[PDB]
């Protein structure tokens, strides 16, 4: 019958306070005479209160389904306190209780690189670029791009690939101009993983 | 109590070589106990093939059945636009569970296709990286390989198909190879494969050049 899903925040959320990040719980299989749940948390064995729970949101396949927030102080979670969910619903016998805490290890120092387009794509009338990021951990993670100083959006970068070092790699692409490259300016690559000197790196090198 | 079916297709890497011949495949989920068995009455767009081998049921950890039915076909059939089919008759419930699968349809592209060397960030480092850039292509059944001089770089690492732009795709690929080796001239060869290339293959390969 009832299962229970929490999540936590994104990296990027994480990864900068403007955003408090949400360490997340959910419920479906909830149907309606079957009470409604509290969304108990214990912060290591501290019944804080700050949940932003929301009602039930019903669903098209008829579950009475639920969600409850809670955000946390970014510091409490780069050293990862044990969070934990709790149910307190009318149903299925006892309680369903889920810990949280980012995936333990002594994480590593990412290695950012950017690397300008080949001379097959040089030609063609619009060309790409590359931020290769290597050998980090964990794979919690978030990258943007930016032509100088203004940033950007017309750019795309792939979820993570396991790679037999324990530790992580990914990329991305920027559709760039010829009107904009040639033409004088460089691009930076921005890199946000926790451990790294204030995490957040830029890498930009231009015509050379 | 709800009988299921799932149909599939093969791999983007054994319908680029006819040494491999693709897999088509049809799961049975969720059966009954004293149900019997079924019969598989397969298709090609309305041609009963009689080729699909049959394993007896198997059960399932949470004490159900499920079955399988395999195909050997063609390199060619599958891609041109034709519809393959399978259907289970079972005493499950009243049900033939009538499936079928096309080729992914749609307009395919023309795939663009670069290696892309170390940074000077990287140099002084004691293993080294070399990337494989694809971009511009539909559909994503790609397939990526990496070699040097000629001989089989199986230590390479792939990034999953993603989408892009122009309603295409890209991906990127990543090699780690000896700095040491690598510095004595020594060329690599990227080299993917997907359905409309130029012999559906080409590569490019190069090192310190
Ligand atoms: C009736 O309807 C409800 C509501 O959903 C509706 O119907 C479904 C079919 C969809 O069409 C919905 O769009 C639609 O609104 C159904 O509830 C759905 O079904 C089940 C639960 O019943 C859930 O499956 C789980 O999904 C989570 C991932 O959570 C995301 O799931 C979907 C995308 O992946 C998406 O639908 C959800 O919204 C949710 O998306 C996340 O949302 C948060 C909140 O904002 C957001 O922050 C995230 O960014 C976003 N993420 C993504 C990726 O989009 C998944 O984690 C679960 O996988 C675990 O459990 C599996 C078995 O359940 C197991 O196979 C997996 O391997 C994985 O196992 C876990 O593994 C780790 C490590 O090994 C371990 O720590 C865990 O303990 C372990 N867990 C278990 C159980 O083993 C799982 O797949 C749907 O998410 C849920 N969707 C919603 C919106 O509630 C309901 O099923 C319907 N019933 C019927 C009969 O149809
Ligand atoms: C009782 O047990 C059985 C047996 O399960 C097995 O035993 C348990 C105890 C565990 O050990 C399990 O790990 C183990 O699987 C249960 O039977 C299962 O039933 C579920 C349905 O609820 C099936 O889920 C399907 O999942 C496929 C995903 O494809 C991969 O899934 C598995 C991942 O490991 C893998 O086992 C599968 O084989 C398959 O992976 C590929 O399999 C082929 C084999 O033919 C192999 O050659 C490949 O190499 C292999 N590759 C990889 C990478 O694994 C999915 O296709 C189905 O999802 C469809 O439907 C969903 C909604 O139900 C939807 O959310 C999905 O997106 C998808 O939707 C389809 O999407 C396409 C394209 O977008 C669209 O065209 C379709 O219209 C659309 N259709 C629908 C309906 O949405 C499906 O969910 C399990 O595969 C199946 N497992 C087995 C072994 O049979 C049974 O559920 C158990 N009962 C209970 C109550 O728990």
């Amino acid at each position: 019958g009832p299962s229970v899903f929490l999540f936590p925040p994104k990296p990027k959320d994480t990864l900068m306070i403007s955003r408090t990040p949400e360490v997340t719980c959910v419920v479906v299989d909830v149907s309606q005479e079957d009470p409604e749940v509290q969304f108990n948390w214990y912060v290591d064995g501290a019944e804080v209160h700050h949940a932003q729970t929301k009602p039930r949101e019903r669903q098209f396949n008829s579950t009475y389904r639920v969600v409850s927030v809670l955000t946390v102080t970014h510091q409490d979670w780069l050293n990862g306190k044990e969070y934990t969910c709790k149910v307190s619903n009318k149903g299925l016998p006892a309680p369903i209780e889920k810990t949280i805490s980012k995936a333990k290890g002594q994480p590593r120092e990412p290695q950012v690189y950017i690397l300008p387009p080949p001379q097959e794509e040089l030609t063609k009338n619009q060309v790409s670029l590359t931020c290769l990021v290597t050998g980090f951990y964990p794979s919690d993670i978030a990258v943007e791009w930016e032509s100088n100083g203004q940033p950007e959006n017309t750019y795309k970068t792939t979820p993570p690939v396991l790679d037999s070092d324990g530790s992580y790699f990914l990329y991305s692409k920027l559709t760039v101009d010829k009107s904009r490259w040639q033409q004088g300016n460089t691009f930076s690559c921005s890199v946000m993983h926790e451990a790294l000197h204030n995490h957040y790196t830029q890498k930009s090198l231009s015509v050379s």
